[PDB]
């Protein structure tokens, strides 16, 4: 299984989960800082982030740990509010600009390719008290802050992710409320702030365009959770539909409007105001795109940034009361088949991604692919040679293989989640995603490779495997 020459083997961190620094230089409090600092259980032993890996003082550790691999790229995020501690440019936190510079340039001088991402749920504490992104005043508050780093770094960055997982992002924050601000808002608070961040998103990507891109030239994307979906019965029409409808309602919600015509899948309108009204609502729950809006969104992504880690079977299930919330409104159950294996929520269901990949190409026009991540956590304490863990990478790298080879998907990067045992959010330490192990118990934060690690740098080293 040889890859094609010069694909692209990554992995990830995102600036919360590994960097501590949390109030250092100057650095303002993003909403993690406060949420994790109110404790009340909402993570893990209340843990928090406050030194995490500690990758802001030890850069050059981390950047071992990708020489070691051998990676291609890396894939990290910047801090808005250690960039700009109130969220604007009236304050700049040289500090901050110095630290990320240091990043780029080490990574250029040793071949690897920065994949640098400006937003990774962690908006600064001001931009969340002024609404977050269930008011409209933060997309403006974005696009400045993304040409800012369009300026600051794009004379070396060629590719950008304006926002992390903006689907899970809207659920977690906005709806669930298991993220900062905390609040829940089942079935009106996701589709809210998914309005405000396509717009931010797309706003970001024509300051790219306009401004940036001539001289640039790099591209812009923004990344997106996907959960392959198969139907529970496979002989229901209804359970057909529901699959198809879930995955419609999870990932196409976002994609469609940016990749393909501004505006949001039929399905997912239809359904929503036809409950919304039903409630006694007077507008529908999901905000309209204005037909200027439609114009400015349609378009908007250079390239498919797609996060893939499991598979789940979908039931239909009706919504004869008209009870509130997304899953509600998409009218579908979500559950694993009994015999797959899992660890943690992640069922190891690896023909997944080869799905995923299939109806990505089928649907978007056969676009550039990165897989911006993928992996497997291991529960905390974690064993260091973790040849199980191991074997699901592999079936997982014969997938995408197989994606490439038989479908002709056009997979250009896989980026592994995560190069750092790391913050796991509400989780805290007890998930250990990495492909390095951390200690959060020593001062010093060692990182020491799992087996994973020294079979991955093989697999890269070969450039495929047997
Ligand atoms: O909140 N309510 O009062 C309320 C809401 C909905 C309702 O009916 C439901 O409407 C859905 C969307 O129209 C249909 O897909 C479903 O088949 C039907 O059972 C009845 C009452
Ligand atoms: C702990 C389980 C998390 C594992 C990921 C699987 C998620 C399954 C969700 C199916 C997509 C259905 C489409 C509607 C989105 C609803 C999101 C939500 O509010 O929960
Ligand atoms: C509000 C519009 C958004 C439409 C719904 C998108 C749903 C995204 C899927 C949610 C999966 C959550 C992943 C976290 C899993 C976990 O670690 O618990
Ligand atoms: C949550 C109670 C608020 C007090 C009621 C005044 C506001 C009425 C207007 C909103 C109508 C929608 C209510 C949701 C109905 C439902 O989920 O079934
Ligand atoms: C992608 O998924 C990983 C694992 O859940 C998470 O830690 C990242 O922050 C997210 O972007
Ligand atoms: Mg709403
Ligand atoms: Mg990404």
């Amino acid at each position: 299984m040889a890859f094609p020459a010069g694909f692209g083997w990554a992995a990830a961190t995102a600036a919360y989960q590994v960097e501590g620094g949390w109030d250092a230089d100057g650095k303002g409090p993003c909403v993690w800082d406060t949420f994790t600092h109110q404790g009340g259980e909402r993570v893990f032993k209340n843990q928090t982030g406050d030194v995490a890996c500690g990758s802001y003082t030890l850069w050059e550790e981390d950047l071992k740990c990708i020489k070691q691999l051998g990676l291609t790229h890396y894939r990290f995020s910047l801090s808005w509010s250690r960039l700009l501690p109130d969220g604007t440019t009236g304050f700049i936190n040289q500090k901050g600009i110095d630290y990320y510079n240091k990043i780029i340039d080490d990574l250029l001088k040793n071949g690897v390719t920065p994949i640098v991402t400006l937003y990774h749920f962690d908006l600064p504490q001001t931009l969340e008290d002024q609404g977050g992104w269930l008011s409209e005043a933060i997309i403006e508050s974005f696009d400045k802050y993304a040409q800012f780093c369009f300026s600051t770094f794009g004379d070396r960055v060629k590719q950008w992710i304006t926002i992390n997982q903006a689907n899970v992002l809207s659920v977690m924050s906005y709806d669930l409320g298991m993220f900062p601000p905390g609040i829940p808002h089942f079935g009106t608070g996701g589709y809210q702030a998914a309005h405000n961040l396509i717009k931010a998103h797309a706003r970001s990507w024509h300051s790219y365009d306009s401004l940036f891109r001539k001289k640039q030239k790099g591209m812009v994307s923004l990344s997106l959770f996907a959960v392959w979906l198969e139907p529970a019965d496979p002989n229901s029409v209804s359970d057909q539909e529901a699959a198809k409808r879930a995955i419609t309602f999870h990932l196409d919600l976002f994609a469609k409007p940016i990749f393909i015509d501004g505006d949001y899948p039929e399905v997912v309108k239809s359904q929503i105001a036809s409950m919304s009204q039903k409630q006694g609502y007077p507008s529908s729950r999901l905000p309209e795109f204005t037909e200027e809006e439609k114009k400015m969104i349609k378009g908007t992504a250079d390239f498919f940034a797609v996060q893939y880690y499991t598979t789940r079977l979908i039931k239909y299930q009706e919504n004869k009361k008209g009870e509130l919330g997304i899953l509600q409104d998409a009218e579908i159950e979500f559950f694993p088949d009994p015999s797959w294996k899992n660890v943690d929520w992640i069922y190891v269901v690896p023909w997944g991604v080869c799905k995923l990949l299939k109806y990505i190409k089928d649907t978007y026009n056969n676009p550039v692919i990165y897989i911006t991540e993928n992996g497997f956590p291991q529960s905390d304490p974690a064993p260091l040679d973790d040849t199980q863990r191991w074997e699901y990478f592999r079936q997982t790298f014969q997938e995408l293989f197989k994606a490439i080879q038989l479908d002709k998907v056009n997979l250009q990067v896989y980026c592994a989640w995560s190069l750092l045992d790391n913050f796991e959010w509400n989780q805290g330490y007890s998930s250990r995603f990495g492909l390095f192990h951390v200690d959060f118990e020593d001062p010093a934060r060692p990182r020491v490779p799992y087996t994973s690690a020294k079979e991955y740098a093989k697999i890269i080293r070969n450039n495929g495997l047997e």
